[PDB]
This record gives structure tokens, sequence and C-alpha cells, in this order.
């Protein structure tokens, strides 16, 4: 492996401060004009309106427009302008720093894999989540669809199990994958219809498509919401804080172009407008960047090593998400 | 939309000429009288005092006499005259054309919003500075009312993510809005003593009242000096300068009237003549007319053209505050 935070130190250990436990949800999907907090005029978010230490990040742009691309991106060391799809597996990312230095890295995935991202680290520490082996949410919808909120079942076992190290948990979201948005969310999510079902999304009147597709984001602010809840039940014992970042955005038949995957150079803004959330207990002393900072997808790696106070050279003076 | 300036050309751009880069201030509530500058008998703006090339303009009036009124008039094509503030939204306004013509426009809100003027633009391209979060200046008075001193901090955030790309930045201040004129400053502006605290102006003895007033025009001298000085660390990449208009003035109990809002047809002259400063560097080339000019809130559009180097038929005649 080729290494880029040699480098890195953990300023201060578990052991004589607080430990530290991270929810990051990799979104899927969502676009952030589509977010009430940046102007949308319907409200797909409710449930995250209504929790305090919220930050809503206004200006943030995906690293591409599609998980392949974006995941990796997301995770390296190297920034949007210098990074590689194609070689970016065999770099040390920010989870290869973070476990290396006492960080006890878990991935639940409801969507596909890491796209690369876990490949270093012991396979115990990826877990598929798109099955009803493992996920117990699968049942509550007609598809027999397996449910994002199915990832937060069992992980007060996984504190009980690293009880006292430092914790980040990724959780990557089936999210608002489309083209069948309708298959997206539970019966209770159903605010906004009629909605399109089918295929053909050209083919669909562009209202039902829209309602579809906020339906689907409405089940994203109820499981963010859900992983916020959680993490407040371990504010006592652990530092607890969110991040979300959605790996893309969408488009939604603007000049008859529809879904994502766009190169970067020919692809409308559509795909590359995501949102961002930031979510902190009073007790952490974190503090987040103004809500209008200029952002990317290189401000994760950052964050992630600002979260365990680790310092690494090559991120040293790159913005991030929180001070 | 209707349109007023599609044959709007820029001629030179900056890649082949030092960028450009404009803070405009909109004022909030000053009245010109109450400028020292203007023969007021107060010292209401020491710090600006203190600035080579400013130019003080000491007969302008304001298109009206609200911030609905005004705002959009200010950045509006059609003048005075013919100005409906009905359907100002549904216009091709100035900060649409710089835009269009690649110039990265910035709208900072501490007031209300942009009573319409940035809706056409991304939402990215307006930030609410009401609220920490955004604005990192709230806890320096009882009220943690927010100042318009944040909307500077993180400029230089947005300044490098525009590296070497003309730039327009507006900063809608809070300003000597009223009734609470005793809100709008920090204590180190309390130079005019005693000071009126209650709702109801009419019951303040007067003296009192006028002493709010001016110790919050103390405050937004204070922010007009930092705008300038945040530009002077710009300003061997970038050619600086800095405009200052308030959207209209208030009256402080002349014949009984009090605050602001009369109509345009029996407006008393207190609420119409407004300050208007403009400040540039020695090396931009920029020319200020005469102190003297008879200007209005007319002049604003031309005068945001000429600082890109912009020329459009419908204001080629028109007069700027600039040569
Ligand atoms: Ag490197
Ligand atoms: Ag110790
Ligand atoms: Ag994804
Ligand atoms: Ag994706
Ligand atoms: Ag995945
Ligand atoms: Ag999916
Ligand atoms: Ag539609
Ligand atoms: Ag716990
Ligand atoms: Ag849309
Ligand atoms: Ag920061
Ligand atoms: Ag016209
Ligand atoms: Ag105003
Ligand atoms: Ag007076
Ligand atoms: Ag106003
Ligand atoms: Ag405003
Ligand atoms: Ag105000
Ligand atoms: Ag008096
Ligand atoms: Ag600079
Ligand atoms: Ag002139």
């Amino acid at each position: 492996t080729i290494y880029h935070a040699k480098d890195a130190v953990q300023a201060t250990k578990p052991d004589m401060r607080k430990p530290r436990l991270v929810v990051f949800v990799v979104g899927e999907t969502a676009r952030a004009d589509h977010v009430s907090f940046n102007g949308y005029e319907r409200d797909t978010f409710p449930q995250l309106a209504k929790i305090d230490g919220v930050t809503n990040f206004s200006n943030v742009t995906s690293c591409g427009t599609s998980t392949a691309y974006s995941v990796p991106c997301m995770f390296s060391y190297l920034g949007a302008d210098e990074y590689d799809v194609d070689t970016a597996k065999y770099q040390e990312n920010v989870l290869d720093t973070l476990d290396r230095l006492g960080v006890s890295i878990l991935w639940r995935d409801n969507n596909s894999d890491s796209k690369g991202v876990m490949d270093k680290l012991p396979k115990a520490q990826f877990a598929d989540y798109k099955s009803a082996t493992n996920n117990a949410i699968c049942n509550t919808n007609p598809y027999n669809e397996c449910r994002d909120v199915g990832m937060l079942v069992g992980l007060d076992d996984f504190v009980a199990a690293n009880n006292g190290k430092d914790m980040l948990i990724m959780l990557h979201q089936m999210g608002n994958h489309g083209p069948a948005y309708f298959k997206r969310y539970d019966e209770k999510f159903a605010k906004f219809t009629p909605v399109c079902e089918g295929n053909e999304l050209a083919k669909c009147e562009h209202q039902s498509l829209i309602n579809a597709y906020d339906n689907a984001l409405l089940a994203t602010d109820d499981f963010i919401a859900q992983s916020i809840q959680w993490l407040q039940t371990h504010s006592n014992a652990y530092d607890v804080s969110m991040l979300y970042v959605s790996d893309h955005g969408e488009s939604l038949g603007e000049n008859g172009v529809y879904l994502h995957g766009m190169p970067n150079a020919f692809a409308p803004k559509e795909q590359r407008s995501v949102p961002a959330f930031f979510w902190t207990d009073k007790q952490t002393g974190i503090t987040p960047m103004a809500t209008d900072t200029v952002l990317t997808h290189d401000a994760i790696t950052p964050t992630l090593l600002k979260l365990f106070d680790v310092t690494a050279d090559k991120v040293k003076d790159r913005t991030a998400f929180i001070r």
C-alpha cells in the first residue's frame, strides 16, 4: 500500500479523556435543493428540524456523480483534484489511518459495498445489511426491501463490545436510489401523492416523479433523526457526533436528463450538489464551521481526523466541516 | 423573467487583467443629515474619517422609504420613474447580468432577505447572517443580537473558492433599524447618553432617541471601516472597491413622524435623503464623481456595471457614482 499519513498521531487517547463515538451516514442520490433547510418549498426534513445542534451545510459539491467514483474519493487523502478512481484502492485512506491509531471501524452497507474503502481492514468490520440475514427490517413493505433503519439494530451491542474505545460507524444508505424511488420508503412516509411507479421516468408525469423522490427524502430524515437519537443514548459515556453527506445528486428531468453518472465535464449541476448535516452533543466541545462554508467531499477526511483528535500533515490546512 | 440587458458585454476579463473584488454594503435606515461629513453636529463616522480615498456623497435621494420598496429598485434597470415594486422580482436585475457574465455574486444578509433580488440565482449564493448558524459575532451584547461585522468573517473562504474571478459581495446591514435603536450597537459605541430604550418612540425624551440613533451610526462607521480594511488585505491580487448606500432614511419625531415607510407622495425629506460612500484602492483606476453630484438610487446599477467593465445599452447615459 502507498501511504499518505504515516505521520498521523492521535493527540489524546480514550484512557485519559472521554471516548468518542461517531456515526457517518454515507447518503445516496440526495440533492441539496430538495432539502427544506436549503430553500425547498416542501418540508422534506421535519424530524431533523426539531433537533437542536444540527448544522445544515448549504454549499457542498460531490467529488463525482456516481457511487463508484465518489465513495472512494470521500475517504481519500488526495482530494478531488488529484484523486484517481482506478488506483484509489491501493492508497492508504482515512479509515486505514484511524484503524491504525486504535479507532474501532465498522461499516454497515444497505447500498452495495464500500467501493474498495474497507478492503485493507478485516472482513469482520464490514457487514452486508441488504439482506434479511443481517437486517431485521425487510418485511415492512411489499417489495421485501431492507430498510436503512435496520442498520441501527444492535449497535448498542457493538458499543458494548468496544467499551471505552473510540468508535467510527459508517452506515451506507439505500437512500434515494432510483429509478424506483417509490420502493425506497415505507407507507408511513407516503406524504406526497400520487407517485410515479415503473421505470420509464420520462414517461411518468413529472410531479408524481418528484413526489416519490420527496417521500424517499422523508424516510432519510427519519433515518438520520433515529441515528442521532441512538447516539444520544450514549452521550453520558461518549462524546457523540453524527456526519451525513450524500455521495452525489440526481437529475430529475432537467434538459430531459434523468438519474446520475454523467462525466464531471458534462454533468449538470444537479448531479453534484449534495446535502450535508453535522450534529454533536453539547458536551463534545466540537464546533461546526459556518453553514455557508464552501465545502466539497474533500472536507470529509480532515473532519473525521479532527473528530478523533488526529493530526495528519497532508490535510493539515484542508477545510473541514468543523473548526 | 423580463430582460433588460441581454446586450451586456464585459470589455476585459479577469484572465487578462487583475480580477476585481467589490463589497457593496446595503445600508439600513441611515439619514444623510446625521453624517459628520454632511454637516452633522456630532462625529458619527470617526473611523471612516481616517481612511484615505473615501468619497462622501452629499446629495443622494433614495428610490423609496422602505426596505421592500427601495432594495429591489437599487438593483433595477428601470430607474425610479418606471420602477414597479409589484413586478420587480420578475425583471432581470444588475446582479442577474453580472452573474451571467461570470462575476461571482454573494449576498450576506443580517437584515431580512434580499427582497427578491437574489431569487433567480442559486440559493447557495445567499446566506442568512441573522443567526449563529453563520454569524460568529452574536454573543457581544445582552440581547445576543448578531452583528453586521460578523458578515466579514470567512470572506477569505469565499475569495479562495473564487480565486482569480471577479467578485461582487453584497452585505445587507441591520444598521440603524428601529424602533429598538438601542439594540443595534455594542457597548463600546454607547458614546451619546442617555439612550431611549422604549418601543413607543413618541414617549421617549427626544434627545435620548437621537442619542440611541447616533450610537447605532457609530457601529455602522465601524462596520464600513472594517469592510475596507478587509478589502485592503487583498489589494495586491485584486482591484478592490467599497460602495455604501442606505436604502432609505428615518424620521426622528419631525412633525410627529417616526420610523419610515411613508408613501413617496408625501414622505418627509429625512426619509429619502441617504448617505453614500465610495472607497477604492489607488491601483483600480476608478474615479469618483464630484461629492456634490445630484445622485439617486438610479446611480447604483451603472456604478456596479462600470466597476466590472460592463456596458449595457439600457443605462449607457445614466449618471453613476464613478466616472
Ligand atoms: Ag499523498
Ligand atoms: Ag492523564
Ligand atoms: Ag452511496
Ligand atoms: Ag450513489
Ligand atoms: Ag456501500
Ligand atoms: Ag440502493
Ligand atoms: Ag413538475
Ligand atoms: Ag453507552
Ligand atoms: Ag427538483
Ligand atoms: Ag474549520
Ligand atoms: Ag428593458
Ligand atoms: Ag436595507
Ligand atoms: Ag436629526
Ligand atoms: Ag430599510
Ligand atoms: Ag436583506
Ligand atoms: Ag434589522
Ligand atoms: Ag431633541
Ligand atoms: Ag487575497
Ligand atoms: Ag460620471
